[PDB]
């Protein structure tokens, strides 16, 4: 009996055994348009995927993740509101099961069907571990999506579902291009705060993307095909697997735009 998202282990309950749920900086957050201020010492952000290296992808009961070797500097961003280099080593996604709802972060309380999460940890701390015992351990970067045209560079990504469709399932995954993935603007809202799933450190630089990506219904109803169960217990679709806005509290969201 672990945390998860439904009403007897939802986000609601995840204090009990996380009391850091009831933190000073915790994610995700409503972002108010009006109230994030233009920040003028955010210096370029700077997204290197040239040579990122996926090797697979897996289904761990809560979302699917495609992992990347960050055993060496290959795919990093820096820039920003960032201090040094940070290494990509996953990414996955948060959706409902509904177009209407999804996203982690909201938008003046706008919820959007589904919210990418690309995971990076600064180098300077030698590896993921230790470096989410930091306060500034980690660099997220999150995207938006919402349901209209598809998204050709996930494509490679919706296929492979019917794969690990239960908890535990991996499948290769190589010579994956995250940059598929990536809006067509850089412009971002930045704010301290915390992973999003238990242990919930609040470790976390977050750099939200201001610009969604559009992905067809097509692909979104395959993420929701997904199961939360392992295989062969009683069928829970993989839906609505994202926590709620939390208090913004000592905290201001900066713009890198205008
Ligand atoms: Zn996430």
């Amino acid at each position: 009996h672990h945390a998860g998202y439904g009403k007897h282990n939802g986000p609601e309950h995840w204090h009990k055994d996380f009391p850091i749920a009831k933190g000073e900086r915790q994610s995700p957050v409503d972002i108010d348009t009006h109230t994030a201020k233009y920040d003028p010492s955010l210096k370029p952000l700077s997204v290197s995927y040239d040579q990122a290296t996926s090797l697979r992808i897996l289904n761990n009961g809560w979302a699917f993740n495609v992992e990347f070797d960050d055993s060496q500097d290959k795919a990093v961003l820096k820039g920003g509101p960032l201090d040094g280099t940070y290494r990509l080593i996953q990414f996955h996604f948060h959706w409902g099961s509904l177009d209407g709802q999804g996203s982690e972060h909201t938008v003046d309380k706008k919820k959007y069907a589904a919210e990418l999460h690309l995971v990076h940890w600064n180098t300077k701390y030698g590896d993921f571990g230790k470096a989410v015992q930091q306060p500034d351990g980690l660099a997220v970067l999150g995207i938006f999506l919402k349901v209209g045209s598809a998204k050709p560079g996930l494509q490679k990504v919706v296929d492979v579902l019917d794969s690990i469709k239960t908890k535990g399932k991996s499948a290769d995954f190589t010579n994956f291009d995250p940059r598929g993935l990536l809006p067509e603007s850089l412009d971002y809202w930045t704010y301290p705060g915390s992973l999003t799933t238990p242990p919930l450190l609040e470790c976390v630089t977050w750099i939200v993307l201001k610009e969604p990506i559009s992905v067809s219904s097509e692909q979104v109803l395959k993420f929701r095909k997904l199961n939360f169960n392992g295989e062969g217990e009683p069928e829970e679709l993989m839906v609505d697997n994202w926590r709620p806005a939390q208090p913004l509290k000592n905290r201001q969201i900066k713009a890198s735009f205008k």
